[PDB]
């Protein structure tokens, strides 16, 4: 039994049905987690690193995949469909579409760097025994992106693109001069395409980046790719298992095969440099890694169960009213029979309430096994003192006596700073 | 419509390519509108009407659609996926999310206190029509429907319906005043499963709720051939055209056909009554309606271009600084070289800047052309008084001279009103 499957069983995160083999179901909780990760990524891309989200078509004509050469390339690794017969097929990747977007209009050097980002679902057909859990899948969401820029600025872009990664694995996340990840730098093979000039410019720029990075990097000379240099992000498990999550890969083949052009400052037509960018890699896979790392214990913001309120006596009126009040505040929800709707950027916390008639210790225990980030209990003392008893799960000495307000502000100041 | 296409051309909303007929290109501005509408509906369903978002797989075995009953009537325009060098069980693509949610409900044992249990699905849908039957935003192959379903005991039914109507009364009766009611309803009983007197009982409860409604309504033979009664919500067009924006279905067939059950307080298994719900319907279509009605006039909430700053003298440093100050301090963007992450719920505004060297009147030339919702101008008097000149979109005369913070607070208090 995998850790993933186990945590899913416990928290009701995921589902799998034979009617849809290899395709992942997301329950309301897995929903919350997924959507939250995606939201974080979106904010970071749009409001910091300058990416513009687009939504591309899921399926394309055979002729398109033939233009990119990914038709014969992906044979049984890609699904297919027939139309009323042109023989359409489903996109394993976002690349060709994002090339079309660039090609549809006349581009100028002043629009560059032009960066696109797409969260659209991706379907890949793999052997019935090849796919296991979230790591190897059929239908999987990936956060993609592409940078179209003049060579001069390439370095800068790479830098920024790495910074994002640095913020993800080395800052916002646990599990390991001393950093979380190292980098595999993949140089030119013996057989390649595209002029060697821009090739060496690229490679040199990269050598400079990694050199001044401070992060450790393996040279891995000569492996991949005929369309140009790669960078693989490597993070190691607490179990010592080494994982490649995201990859930054320059592509010289698509610009030439899709014939993309941009007006330069010298008023001549030059072909733009394309950069494949990923961070979370496979979102499902990323969630996998997170699961294996935290074994089901989520940071306060990502946690499907943010906190729980337990009254000492189920039949105690004071405690009941107090708890219900705090809940109603923390969840921040509006009645359905009402009219006025919910606004934007208003805070909402899950905050379940246990009304079960069992003993206090029982709800404590069960709620602990349930992973809740914060346990808030109300006894006689809590009632008389008009406060709440709150604790973090991962420490188990906190026990702060806090007012509704103070709690609200604490959770807000939590999701604001993440962690 | 050449309207939607015109607005798409001026605002850079949507793109189309021969290589993908039926699939719409969503790129950055149209994607902004899209994602924002979707976000609104999200918040509303989640923190108000008590819905849980889920993500179902795009691929399902033909066996599923068989067992559901869609493999017969709706298999006509449905799309199939082979992708098999061997069997080839003939997995079909999902035009609709109906069966998936039933799978989700039936997966785990449930009881009476888990109801009403409401899901929602924003997952992409592909329905294949004739090559010429395609209207650009009206009918596509690939589109996103808000969908959603409800599982509740009979006692809950009326309740769940009323609330489900309230949601509508938000979007139409309130939010969008495109034209004391903005809508009227329709009717049902068009191959069905079960007893005739049972379906007639459903028509009795639905007619009973419409009798208790207080809204205009009509009748019709052919709506919702199955699994039971229904209410079609029609909107009178800009000019003399009635459409159907959303549909509310009452389905007694699926619960019995998928063998769904729960445990009533008496500890006996009863068959749940499910309600198919929709509000936005097709988001491409709804978006089309919006485009036609508003012409590219979209309010400050939905607007891709939220505003523009005009430096009456473009070569003046004193004015420029006061401009960029407002820009940077408005969009609230962060440096790309920082390790500083973009927080959540932090406000952001598009608020472009025109440094083009021309007469100020020419930079005002296209503002209301590009359809900016506000026009901000900085002159000498604006620097001396340390404020900005704000001109309202639809107000040809009235303007306000406001400090930065006032523009901030103003915009925030605006987008919070869904203005
Ligand atoms: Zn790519
Ligand atoms: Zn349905």
């Amino acid at each position: 039994a995998t850790m993933t499957s186990m945590v899913s069983q416990r928290q009701d995160l995921f589902m799998t049905d034979p009617l849809s083999p290899g395709s992942m179901f997301f329950l309301p909780n897995g929903a919350k987690i997924f959507n939250k990760l995606i939201e974080f990524m979106k904010l970071q891309q749009k409001f910091k690193f300058g990416f513009n989200e687009v939504v591309t078509p899921l399926i394309y004509k055979k002729t398109l995949w033939e233009k990119s050469g990914h038709w014969e390339n992906y044979a049984d690794d890609m699904f297919k469909v027939e139309t009323t017969k042109e023989e359409y097929g489903l996109k394993p990747m976002n690349c060709p579409g994002h090339c079309l977007i660039f090609g549809k209009k006349d581009r100028s050097y002043n629009e560059l760097p032009l960066r696109f980002s797409d969260f659209s679902p991706l379907h890949r057909n793999e052997a019935s025994g090849a796919l296991s859990g979230l790591t190897r899948l059929r239908k999987f969401h990936q956060d993609d992106g592409h940078i179209f820029c003049t060579p001069s600025q390439v370095k800068s872009e790479i830098f920024n693109s790495l910074k994002l990664i640095d913020i993800v694995y080395n800052k916002i996340f646990p599990f390991v001069a001393e950093s979380n990840y190292f980098i595999n730098f993949s140089t030119r093979p013996d057989h390649f395409i595209g002029d060697l000039k821009v090739w060496n410019h690229a490679e040199q720029v990269l050598k400079e980046i990694l050199e001044e990075s401070g992060k450790p990097w393996k040279l891995n000379p000569g492996d991949g790719a005929f369309y140009g240099p790669k960078l693989d992000i490597m993070v190691t498990d607490h179990l010592r298992k080494t994982h490649q999550v995201a990859t930054i890969q320059l592509d010289f083949q698509l610009p030439e095969r899709f014939d993309l052009k941009f007006k330069d400052q010298d008023n001549s037509y030059k072909r733009p440099i394309m950069i494949h960018r990923a961070t979370f890699g496979s979102i499902e896979r990323f969630m996998a890694l997170l699961i294996d790392s935290n074994e089901g214990r989520w940071p306060f913001w990502l946690n499907p169960y943010q906190a729980v309120i337990i009254p000492v006596n189920t039949k105690n009126v004071q405690q009941l009213d107090m708890c219900t009040a705090l809940q109603k505040k923390l969840r921040n929800e509006l009645e359905a029979d009402d009219m006025e709707p919910v606004p934007l950027n208003d805070w909402h916390f899950n905050v379940d309430l246990d009304i079960r008639n069992e003993p206090v210790g029982y709800r404590i225990k069960s709620a602990i096994l349930k992973n809740y980030s914060y346990l808030i209990i109300v006894g006689d003392e809590e009632v008389q003192l008009q406060k709440y008893n709150i604790r973090e799960r991962d420490n188990r000495k906190s026990f702060e006596k806090l007012t509704m307000s103070q709690i609200w502000e604490k959770f807000i100041e939590l999701e604001k700073n993440y962690k």
